[PDB]
Order: C-alpha cells, then sequence, then structure tokens
C-alpha cells in the first residue's frame, strides 16, 4: 500500500556497516536471468529497406545525426549474435519498431521481410541458448499514424497499439517468454511532447504531456487485458511496462522535503506505476496540485487498469538521471543514481512484486573507441546495488539487462555519446564489431554467477614471522608533552613510531654554525625514553608538504633543491642527525615520500645525489661504530590497469610508475639510470629536461638501499584514451580515474585490500628478493554514524592481504605501519580523536590491539 | 601674408641632409630666454584661505581629483623658489587665477593676502636674478561671474577681463616684462563649453564654443588696447596671447590634402592667429564651411583687432595633441608632435614676428615618482626642434619655456599624470619638493647654453695603428657564385670579410658519417681565393637567426643546445672545420652572437661547456701546426643609464649587461663562473633555474679568450620603475626605451657615435686589457630621398669615436667590420643595393672606401 515509502529514504540514510555497503561477496541464486539491451533506431540503421516506414525521427533528424545509416542491424544475424556468443549470456533484450511491420495510418499491409528477419534473430537466439526480451516500441511512432491522427494525443492509436500488439504476439509465437510493452512511458509523452527535445512536437504546453501520458497508460491497460484474454491460454510467460525512474535524495531530510520527495517519484514513475498495480487512480498529490489539466479516469476503467502487470519493469541509467528530464518535477531535490534503494521502494510501495531491470548502464564520450572503464565501473557498481537488493532488502529480482550492446545515436547527445558495448567504427562499409573492455566483464561476471569468494577475496589464516615490525605515524609531531605521547604509543603496542623532524625547524638558517638545539634534544629524550619503554623509532629527515618544499628560508631562497650546493646541504645535516642521535636510531628515512607530479626532474637529480652523499656518508663513518639500516621511502600508490586484459594500460601503468615510483628508485635500486621507458617517452615525445648520468654519478647513486619502505595509501586506475579535456593529463597521455564501488571515503580516497600484494610482487619482480616495509598506510574518517566502521575493514583486510603475499608468494615482509595515530596533527586520519583537548581511543585502534596482540590472525 | 604656409610640408616633407635634421651642436645666441612654467590650478591649492574665490574647477571637481590641497603653492616663496636656485633658469612662467584677487560677480573687493604673496614671490625673483611670464588666465572663470554673466558666453565678461587685466599691471608694477593674457583660448572656448571635458557647462553645440572663442578674442583686443594705451608709456614690455596649436601631415600627399591640412590649422590655430597679426578677420574658410554659427566682426572691431600683438606666444604639447581635441576638427589628418616646421609656419604666415614657447613638455604617468627619463627625451627634442628653428628656419625665438616646474591636478585629465619637474609625494603634509631627472637635465642644458661642442661631440684628428683590421659582415651568403664576391671585396677594400656557414647546411643529420661537401670544398675555395686576392676571412660557426637555433633536424629534435651530448656534437664539428679548412683562417668565432633574453639558461650552460671543448681541442691539437686565435663574438650592445645621475639606473644597467654581455663572458673573460649580481638577483627575487659551476667545469670554461669581438649595433636606455603594462620587463624590472632625439632608421634602429666609446672602456674595465675587434656595426638604409645620407653619418662618426677610445683612453683597438655589404641577404641593410639582379655602389660605400685608403682620418 502507498505511503510506506516514507520509510526508504529513512532506511537508507543510515548504513548499518560498510560490509552490507559494498558487499564484496555473495552470489545471484539459482535462475536468475542476464540479458543485453538494444533500441529500435540506435542500432539498426535504414529507412526505406525492403518496405521499411518513415519514423518520426527520420523526420526529426532532418532538423533540429541520422538512422538511415545505424550499425547495420537489418539483414545479417551472425554478425550481431557473434557478440552474444561471445557474451555467453543467457537473455538478450532489443526492440520491434512500429513503422516496420505496419507504416501506415490505418495498420495497413504487413511487410513479411523484417517478420523473416525476425524469425532467423530468434531461430539463432533459440540454436545458441538465448532468450529474448522484446519491447514492442522504444520512442518510435508510425509517421502515417502521426500526421493523421495527431500523434499519441488522441486516443485511437491506443486501439493501433492494440492490434499491432496483437500481431506482435502472433508473429512471434510463444517462445518469446517476456514482454514489455511500452518502453519508457514519461520522456516519450514529455520531452516527446511538452518541450519537444524528443522527436515529435515542436513545443506545448504540460497539458500536452499529461494527455500524451494518460493515453499511452490507457494503451498498456490495451495490450495487457488484450494478452491475458487471447493469448495466454497457449502461453505463460509474463508481460509488463517498463518505467523509467531516477532517484533523489533530499535537501535538509525534514518531514516536508521527505513530501517533496515522495511528490517527484509519484510525478515520474508513481505517474503511471500507481494505477498499474495499487488501486487504478492517477496518485493524491497530482489530483491536488494540478487542477484540471490531468484527466482522470471513470470508474469503468479505473478498474480496467489495475492489476495489469506481472512483474515490475525498470529502466534506469542516463536517459533521466542527469540528463533530459523536466525541471519542474525535481520540486527542488538532488538527483543522484543509486538503484538498491531505488529498487527497494519500488517493492515496498507495491505489495511485493518481482523486479526486472530492462535498462541500465551508462555513457562515454563520442572520442573512445576501445578502452572505456567508466562503463565498466558504472556496470559493476550498478550489479552490486542488484546484488545487495537481492541479499539485503528482500528485493526479489528476476534479472538484470546490460544496456547498449551495439553503439548508436543518444537521440539529443546524437551521435558524440558512445554506449556500445562492442565498437563500431564510423568509417566502415560493414560496421565491423570489435570486442571492449565492458564485454569481456561482463563474460566473466556471467560464468561465475555474481562476484562468487575467490582465494584472493577470501581470508587465509596464517600466524606472522616473529620480530616483524609495529608503528604508527606522525610526520607533523609538535616539539612536558612526551608523557602522553609515549602512554599513546605503548597503550597502542606500538614498537616502531613513525615520525620526522621538519628539517626547517632543525636549522634555522641552513648552517650548522647556528641550531636551536631546543627540539634537538627533545628528539633526543624522546628516541630514549621510547627506547627505555622499548619502542625503536622509525625516523623520516625531509617532508614533502610545505610551500617551501620544507628547507629554511635561506635554503629555499637559493633554488631549494634545484641548486647543486643544496645537496652537501643535505649531507652535512644528515652527519649532524647521526652523530648526535646515532645511537637509538635502527631505522633511517632520508627522503620521505616527495611526491612526484610536480616536483622538478633537475631538482630530483639532486635529491638522488643528496641520497647518495648520505649514504656514504653513514656507511664509511657511523655503521661500524653505530649499527643501523639507511634506505629511502618512497610513494608507491599502485596504478592498476583498467582493462586488466589490454595491453596500452599496462603499457600506460609501467610509465605513470616509472614517473612516480621508478623515477626516484631506478638508480637507487636497480641498473643506476633512468628506467628505459621514460625516456623513450621523453624522446619520442620532443619534450624533455631531464638530466642524464655521469659514471662517477652512476657508482655514487646505485647500490645504497638496505630496506624498502613501500608506501601505499590507495589504489588509482589509468586510461590511455581521453575522455574528458581537463582531467586527461596528456603529458603522460594518462586519465586518472577511481573506481566506484568501492568503499570510499568522506574526502574521496579509496579502499583496496588486494592493491598493497600487487605492489609488493612488482616490487620484487624489478629489484630482486629484499626485505620490505609497508611503511605508510592510513585512511581517514568515514560512515559518519560510527567513524572506525571503515577503519576496521582497512585494517583487518590489508594487514590480511599483506599477510597473503607473505604466505603466497614469498614476498618478504618487516613490519606494517598505519597513518595518523592522532587527528590533531592529521585531519580525519586519526585513531584517538582529538576532542576537548582529550585523546580518545576509537574502536578501529581496538581492533588494531588486538591484531597487533594476536601478532597476526591466529593460525589454526 | 596668408597662403604661403603651403610651402610649409612641402619644404618639410624633404630633409635636405640629417646633418641639419639633428643639429648635434650650435648654440642658442645671446639673449635667449629660458623660463619654467606652472599653472593657477594645477600647482597651488587651496580654495578658500585668506580670502581666495572659489573656481569653476572647484565646481568642476566635486562630480565630473581636487584642487583644495593643490602642492602647497599659496603661503610659503623659499620652498618653491628653491627649485627654481637649483635650476638657476633666468625667467619663471607662472599664471595669476582671476578669483583670488576678484572673486565677485562685479570685479568685488580685492583680497591683499594673493598680493602679498605675490609681491614676495617677485622680490624674491628680483633678488636670485628671476624675471616672470605672467599669464592673467589659465583655464579659470570667478564663479560669481559664472551663475550671473553664463560664463564666456556674454560680452560683459571681457570688460570684466578688462578691468581684472588693468590691475593686473597696476598692482605687480613694472617689473613684469613679458605678458600673456588668454593662455589657450581654443580648448577653454570649445572643450570648456562644448563637449564639457572642461571645467564650465555640461553640453552644448558648437554655437556655444564658437560663440565663447569670439568674445575670448575680443577680450585679448581689449586687454591689448588697454596696455597700449595707459601703461607702457611707462612700461617698454611686450603683450601678447598664448595660442595652442598641433601639428599635422598629410594622409595621401596631395593639394586637396594640404588644403584640409591647412584649413585644420586655421580653424585650430589661424582661429585667434589671423585677426591679431594679418588683417583683423577671421579666416575664408571659416566664413564658407561654417554657415551662420559663426559671429563676424564689424568694421570699427575689425579695426580694434588687427595689430594687437607685438611677440608670438606659442603652446605646444600633450593638451591637445593626442588628447583633448575636437575630433572635427583634424578633418581627418595626422596628429605629429614637431615643433620645427610649426615654428617655420607661424614664421611664415605673420610677416615675422618673433616667437616665444610659453609651454611644452611631455608628460609621465602617475606612478614614476623620481626617474621620469620621457620627460627629459622629449624635452631634449623640443630644444632640439627650437634650436634647428632658428638656426636652419629663420624663426627668430626670444626663449623657450619647459611646463609643470611644479605636478599637479590636471584640469580634465587630474592627478592620473604626474608632469613636474620636482616630485611631491600625495602622503606628506609639508608637500616637500623632491629633485628630479628633469630638472637636473635642464639644469646642465641651461649653463652650457644650448647643446655646445664638447671634446667627444668635437671630431679630433688622427691615424690608425698599422695592421689594423678592415672587412664586412654577410653573416647569410648563399652557397660561379664566387667571383662577383670577390670582386665586391676586393672593391671595397675589405681585408677579413666576415660570414659564417649555417652549420644545419654544413650536416644534413648532425652526424660526420655523412656530409655534403659542396658547400665545403665551396668555402674551401672561397677562403683559398680570398687570400690569393689577399683576404684573411673571420669565420663563424653557428649563428643566432632560426626556427630551430640552427641546428640540424635531427640534432634539434633532441633538446638542440639543452642535452648534454650536442656540446661534443659542436665539439667534433668544430674539430672538422679546423682540420680541412684549418689552414686559411686567422680569426675565428665559434657562437656568433647568440640572443640573450628568449635563450635558456640550462642551454647556456651547454653553450658555454660547447665554447670550452672547442677551444681546449683547436689548442691541445691545431694551434702549434696551424697557427691562428679563436675566441667568442658576444652581443654588448650599450645600456646606457636613463638619469647620468643616479644609482638605480646604473645597477639595473650592470644588471641587463650581466645578463646580455656578461651571462656569456664572466666564466669565458674573468672569475670563471657567473656575475655576482644577477645571481644575486635570481635569489633575493625567488626566482631561478640557473646551474651552478663544479670544479672541473670552473677549469674547463676560464681562460680561454685570445680577443674579444664586441658586437655594437646601436644604444639602448633603461629605466627602473614601471611607466607601462606592457614594456616594462618584471622579471628583470626593466624599462626598455630609446631616445627621441637621435636620428632614428625607418626601421626604428638608433645611431649614437659615442655608444662604442663606452662599450669599449666597460669592457676594458671588466675583463682587463686585451686586444680588442669591433665585429659587427651598422644602420639600414635611412631617409629615402638619397638612401646613404645616414651611413655616411654612421661610419664617419662611428670610426671617428673608435679612434677617440684609441688615442684618448688605451683601448688597444685591431680592426673595425660594418654590416650587410649587400641587401639580398640584409633586407634595407645593404651598402651596394640588389636591383634588377645586380649589385650597385651606394655613396656610402665610397665614404667607407675613402676612409680605408685613408687608413683612418690624415693627421697633420
Amino acid at each position: 500500500e502507498p505511503g510506506d515509502g516514507a520509510q526508504t529514504w529513512a532506511r537508507f540514510s543510515r548504513p548499518p556497516a560498510p560490509e552490507a555497503a559494498g558487499l564484496f561477496q555473495g552470489t545471484f541464486p539459482d535462475g536468475f536471468l542476464w540479458a543485453v539491451g538494444s533500441a529500435a533506431y540506435q542500432t539498426e540503421g535504414g529507412w526505406q529497406q525492403h518496405g521499411k516506414g518513415a519514423s518520426i525521427w527520420d523526420t526529426f533528424t532532418h532538423h533540429p545525426a541520422t538512422g538511415d545509416v545505424a550499425s547495420d542491424s537489418y539483414n545479417n544475424v551472425f554478425r550481431d549474435t557473434e557478440a552474444l556468443r561471445e557474451l555467453g549470456v543467457t537473455h538478450y533484450r532489443f526492440s520491434i519498431s512500429w513503422a516496420r511491420v505496419l507504416p501506415n495510418g490505418s495498420a495497413g499491409v504487413p511487410n513479411r521481410e523484417g517478420l523473416r528477419y525476425y524469425r532467423r534473430l530468434l531461430e539463432r537466439l533459440r540454436e545458441l541458448g538465448v532468450q529474448p526480451v522484446v519491447t514492442l516500441y522504444h520512442w518510435d511512432l508510425p509517421q502515417r499514424l502521426q500526421d493523421a491522427y495527431g500523434g499519441w494525443a488522441n486516443r485511437a492509436l491506443a486501439d493501433h497499439f492494440r492490434d499491432y500488439a496483437e500481431l506482435c504476439f502472433r508473429h512471434f509465437g510463444g517462445q518469446v517468454k517476456y514482454w514489455i510493452t511500452i518502453d519508457n512511458p514519461y520522456v516519450v509523452a514529455w520531452h516527446g511532447y511538452a518541450t519537444g527535445r524528443l522527436a515529435p512536437g515542436i513545443r506545448g504546453s504540460p497539458r500536452l504531456g499529461y494527455l500524451v501520458a494518460h493515453n499511452l497508460l490507457l494503451a498498456h491497460a490495451k495490450v495487457w487485458h488484450l494478452y491475458n484474454t487471447s493469448f495466454r491460454p497457449t502461453q505463460g510467460g509474463q508481460v509488463s511496462i517498463a518505467l523509467s525512474s531516477h532517484w533523489i535524495n533530499p535537501r535538509r531530510m525534514t518531514d516536508h522535503s521527505i513530501k517533496e520527495c515522495q511528490k517527484s517519484l509519484d510525478f515520474v514513475l508513481g505517474w503511471f506505476a500507481k494505477p498499474v498495480f495499487i488501486d487504478g487512480d492517477y496518485p493524491e498529490s497530482m489530483k491536488n496540485n494540478l487542477s484540471s489539466i490531468l484527466p482522470d479516469f471513470t470508474e469503468s476503467e479505473k478498474k480496467f487498469i489495475k492489476g495489469t502487470a506481472d512483474f515490475f519493469a525498470l529502466c534506469f541509467g542516463p536517459t533521466l538521471s542527469f540528463q533530459l528530464l523536466d525541471p519542474h518535477m525535481k520540486f527542488r531535490q538532488l538527483e543522484s543514481p543509486n538503484l538498491r534503494q531505488l529498487l527497494s521502494w519500488i517493492d515496498l510501495e507495491f505489495n511485493h512484486p518481482q523486479i526486472f531491470i530492462v535498462e541500465n548502464g551508462w555513457f562515454v564520450s563520442g572520442t573512445t573507441k576501445r578502452d572505456d572503464a567508466k562503463y565498466m565501473y558504472y556496470l559493476k557498481k550498478f550489479i552490486m546495488e542488484t546484488l545487495k537488493a537481492i541479499k539485503l532488502d528482500g528485493v526479489d529480482v528476476i534479472g538484470y539487462t546490460a544496456w547498449s550492446l551495439m553503439d548508436g545515436f543518444e537521440w539529443h547527445r546524437g551521435y558524440s555519446i558512445r554506449r556500445g558495448l562492442f565498437y563500431v567504427d564510423f568509417l566502415s562499409q560493414d560496421k565491423m564489431l570489435l570486442p571492449k573492455s565492458s564485454a569481456l566483464f561482463y563474460q566473466k561476471l556471467i560464468e561465475k554467477n555474481g562476484f562468487p569468494p575467490l582465494p584472493e577475496n577470501q581470508p587465509l589464516e596464517g600466524t606472522f614471522p616473529c620480530d616483524f615490525a609495529w608503528g604508527v605515524v606522525d610526520n607533523y609531531i609538535q616539539v612536558a608533552a612526551i608523557q602522553p605521547q609515549i602512554a599513546l604509543l605503548q597503550e597502542m603496542h606500538v614498537t616502531h613510531f613513525r615520525f620526522s623532524l621538519d628539517w626547517a625547524l632543525i636549522l634555522p638558517l641552513g648552517n650548522q654554525s647556528q641550531v636551536n638545539h631546543t627540539i634537538l634534544q627533545y628528539y633526543r629524550c624522546m628516541a630514549s625514553e621510547l627506547v627505555r619503554v622499548n619502542i625503536t623509532p622509525v625516523v623520516a629527515l625531509w617532508q614533502p608538504m610545505a610551500p617551501n618544499q620544507g628547507l629554511p628560508r635561506l635554503l629555499a631562497r637559493q633554488g631549494a633543491w634545484e641548486n647543486p650546493y643544496t645537496a652537501l646541504a643535505f649531507a652535512e645535516y644528515a652527519r649532524l642527525c647521526f652523530q648526535e642521535l646515532g645511537h637509538h636510531v635502527k631505522l633511517w628515512i632520508t627522503m620521505n615520500e616527495p611526491y612526484t607530479r610536480n616536483m622538478t626532474y633537475s631538482a630530483g637529480h639532486n635529491l638522488l645525489k643528496a641520497h647518495a652523499l648520505a649514504w656514504h656518508v653513514y656507511n664509511e663513518k657511523f655503521r661500524h661504530a653505530q649499527n643501523g639500516k639507511i634506505s629511502i621511502a618512497l610513494q608507491a600508490d599502485w596504478i592498476e590497469p583498467a582493462c586488466p586484459f589490454s595491453q596500452k594500460d599496462k603499457e600506460v601503468a609501467e610509465r605513470v610508475l616509472e614517473f612516480d615510483i621508478g623515477w626516484l628508485a631506478e638508480p637507487i635500486f636497480g641498473s643506476g639510470d633512468y628506467p628505459w621507458v621514460m625516456r623513450d617517452w621523453l624522446n619520442q615525445r620532443n619534450n624533455f629536461l631531464l638530466p642524464y648520468f655521469t659514471e662517477d654519478e652512476k657508482k655514487l647513486i646505485q647500490g645504497t638501499f638496505d630496506f624498502l619502505a613501500l608506501s601505499h595509501y590507495t589504489t588509482i586506475l589509468v586510461d590511455s584514451e581521453k575522455e574528458d579535456p581537463i582531467k586527461y593529463n596528456d603529458y603522460l597521455e594518462v586519465q586518472e580515474m577511481t573506481d566506484i564501488t568501492w568503499l570510499n571515503s568522506p574526502s574521496q580516497v579509496a579502499v583496496v585490500p588486494w592493491g598493497l600484494r600487487k605492489v609488493l610482487n612488482w616490487l620484487k619482480f624489478k629489484y630482486g628478493d629484499l626485505p620490505m616495509y609497508i611503511i605508510s598506510n592510513g585512511i581517514d574518517d568515514g560512515l559518519h554514524a560510527e567513524d572506525d566502521q571503515l577503519r576496521v575493514y582497512y585494517m583487518q583486510n590489508y594487514i590480511n592481504e599483506a599477510l597473503k603475499a607473505h604466505i603466497l608468494d614469498g614476498i618478504n615482509l618487516c613490519g606494517y605501519f598505519a597513518y595518523s595515530f592522532n587527528d590533531r596533527t592529521a585531519p580525519r586520519f586519526g585513531l584517538y580523536r582529538y576532542a576537548a583537548d582529550q585523546f580518545e581511543p576509537k574502536a578501529s585502534m581496538k581492533h588494531y590491539r588486538k591484531i597487533i596482540d594476536s601478532n597476526g590472525f591466529p593460525g589454526p
């Protein structure tokens, strides 16, 4: 019964857990259908072939690119279904244009050519094992039924949509098991007639829109009561109607605002859904706020229209979300693309019918041809939401469909949009299809029945090797204050508290003829006491976050790092740090994670030289009398290929790594000079400022690394083809992307458990087996009802995946250090919160404690 | 008699010689007055002090910044005249506002306070030896005489300007020897009333403008016939009226066009000048084209107005040139600021009266405070034109005046423009004056009575030292063709013909595994034959003018000069040039004059390295078996300080030199590293990409210079304060300027004889005594009636000044060279012209020949 939908915004304004919000596991139950979509003018092409009737869009495209040459699907059954066999999908959704068989203004002579076409297609689908989802209308109209009957304003056309739909049953037979009569009545009514953005009409008032919608909904009642009285006795499939429906969230979360949102949903979705499943009447709000421009039913058709459906077919995507949609219907509410709460609302408001999503998917621009990760990740998110509705919301779904099997013409966005699963170029006369990324992803999602648990996606028990390192990070410690620090570290079970010094504060002028020994003796006492409380400090020396790159004013004014002499300015300062503190350290970090897409190359040369001098110094003068190791902590945020089976993604991933990680790693770790692909790309693109290495420099840099502090915060995705003008970095020809289905942060930084294990394996595949630390890893707050529900997942899964690397691959770890043990020096990122001048343990910190005292997952 | 002015545009459309066009010498005859200017409402300030009457400006400024606090000259006689004593000027021009003594609408009670002020000022001027030039009106009007008499539309105000001008004689006595009654009647009429850009009125038609002008000219007749009948029997001084007058050149130089220009001159200047000196009638053109909106005289006043002046006072400058001026009066002709031909026209059209220029000078913007070279050079040009009119045009001038002794509120314009000779800041309560550059220049121009011949500005005879080098330049020689070349060189008496190779053409790919030996053997034959005809070729190796900096395509695509390896790519190519041609050369140039404000620093490092490698190569492997010298030819266009007595100009000159000349000279010539001031400015401004020198690099670069080829084309001027948004180079905080009084070129490149001697002395003061060549020096065509009249001056004076350096300073020269021995490879710059596929000797080439065969000026 209506009204209970008000609980949907409540029930999905408070996520019970991120576990269920993501739903990284689970499978679709036995008998969950899968289909792929296609429209009657997106992909068919041709206007007079073999006797085709003219479309209203044939009339529309001529003067506001065309469908007289649209993808070539009217003559060949094998080419299209080759894509299907590659997909292995159980079902295939398409349409039938009305003008094709009956073009006249009286439903004249049927043309047998399209009939043989569709019989061949259905027979092929039978052979390969594909069942159809036919749609007797997709934004079409026979022109001769338009210039005489005034379009869908007049009633008689519902009679036509009766008879032509009866023959639609008789011509295609009984193997057509699922049916959808009117596809998206809302746009065809309003934007078809009122605004004129869709084919018919040029302009009108909302009166025409409401009348067209009334007439279409009556035509649906006609065709339903046709099927249920004349054809079903020899049948047993279902029939429904697809109602397109976006979803909105309120503005200020108030009762009036939720009322406005319910009103908008009824005005876009409820508009036809209410008198089909519930009572046979238009909604109360359209009765009230629309005074007399909304045609009302009589008691005979009030009953004639009720109950005329079996399952609920739902249409979703870019058709009327963030796209063509009456701005007066949103009633000043936020449009947002979510399908889980939407499915829950549709299931609650209609006495629990079964749901079938008959159109879903996003769009990629007209310039991208083969690699379109936008569509893959939107489809993955949509299937995730459908599964979460099946499992966590009790929305009994019967199947899912992905839209635009074949590229085409998005009506208003004309040809400037490409949506197909299979790329077709507009320069080929065969219109030859080629597989894309989306097709491969859908293939590997079908055959595995959703997202089944995988060896990597399933926790494998195991213990950590002894002497494993532990600790946490505060790279901004304020320099009395030591006792609460050590109390919070020892309380956290920390053995290697990570911090730095902010060198700029060590030396006011950058010279060692003067020093403010206060902070120096403070660090001395700090390290010493930490050892008395048994903490060996992971120490850093230089930080990347500063308006002057973190140098003293005098050392910054003279070319902070571009200058040659600054390298020695680092060197001697290192000697300082190693001659005073040199006893209480067992691990050092000189250049603590410099950023790698804004720092100039020539300065990078001097940074590597500085590292070389510092290492040679602490080796040839202090290592023998003071034990220890000294190496680098380099930024190694994993770059994954968007298409895991495309080569150009692999190459661009290599390049962006060699500029992020390899740029400051290849002379330190490997051969001793820059990576190959970075210099190849500098030279081939005729853009270059990099220095080269001289033999003395090469022998200076190479071979100084005693450990490897991989720094991994999140995982980013690369794409090779331009899709956006502002965010496709031309210099590297790189398009940065973040997947949408992952659990995200309130600051939009992704959590991916399996990332680390990859960047680990890579960094062994490249620089040989060696003791590896994971030095930086920590997400911020999340899900502001309990700020720990995401960091518990974060740690629980990242450390597990690290164990997984340590067990299944042989990547010899040494330790792990989560980031930001507090918020006061790290907004939103802490473990202990800072509230009212006090540090307070949040639950994820307790989870950390459990793992640390367990020293890894307690084995069998 | 009128009409003879048509010969002025002819007589000054053909310059008889540049000698007289510049007039670098000459002095003002005995009894040539000098004065300085000041307005009545730009520098005085105050509106009610001691009983001052309100101005029409006081009413104007309130709503279209003010003169209620304008410079403080109403209470203090010593502060203003301190500037005068610093100036030592014989005379001082100022004004008297009308409202000050008489503010009423009936010429009411006189106020004795301004009277004591002006008596004190006149007594001080008497003591210091300063005589006045009083002006009884400058744009003013008493308000009570405006709101009752309708401003200068009505006649009675000329009666007022009668009586108030009589008292103006009686109150100030007889020591007031020169008088000007109405200052600039044209603007006060038209822009005072018609447009309303000047104080009175808000809007009107040209009718009001013509009526106001008629009334002002009648008031001038009244005051003149007052003076000549009542006061002169006891006062022998003169009286006149200042008529402001711009000057125009025709568009297409046609009889109708000269008629239009004469018409415009009569409509702006002749408007009042014709009925004062000639006949007592308005001009014929204003009678014809102005039908009935121009009040005509009667026969009684026709005679009353004639002959009412003694000398002609002329007003010139930014008042109505390129500024406030009726756009309908130019009759579509070009406004241009020349005063010589203007003075000639005024002298020809008025039966030869004596002329006095009572307002002249340009303006500098509101942001510049102390260094304003614009005003110095405009004043120098104006005095040059006045002298040229005295000497070459028979315009008997009686004196000159410079405008705006004190900065201040510009009628219409506003404080926006600073024009004073003495800077006054608008934050000081004393309004304390400070000297400027213009004041010092005027001081040193007065005491020397114009431009008297100076030891540097007077040719001093002398012979050149034997074995002095000779030759000319063609850096673009096309690679038979040799015989006319050598015939034209030997014909010119050339011993060291300067040329280059265009290295990019030597090697197609930049590798010496392949070479097009055609041009190489052509150069071989060329040098050899030149030696047979006794020419030792000054050879160059690399040219700056190219879209790829002159490298082969392959050597350009890979970082032409930023790359390290390109240095060796130069090195070996040098070895090539030295191993084949190595016999027939006695002077080399590797990096022939690279530009020094667009070439990147990092590439400059590699250029210096290339020079070092090439020099060490040709020294350690070829110098012993093949004699010769190899050095650099560096761009050393002299930078002169705009203010020869200001220090900041000196510092910015040093800096722009060290970046132009010193940048590629200090590591080669001097200490071996970059200049001090350039690195100090890179570091203090926190903008820096320069490299530093490593000890091996320092020992590589330093000490390889065997001669010094100073390249001096022209002389540019620097200024330190911003004056223009687009042409004040912020990075160096440098404002580039070219003096306006010099002879220029049709391509605007200055000729300055004394330049070379300066850049010579400097380059000895900096890099020690050493054999110096002047390798590139020449100008293009000029004065298109005979294209040689400027190059003869050019050579005749540049080589003289070089001799002067060789005699008076000890700058050991070796050999001079002029540029562009032909035009075909040097547009407009040649000596032999290229006309109809033929080389033809122009006269300046013959002058060159005379000097060369004379081998310097034949001594006593």
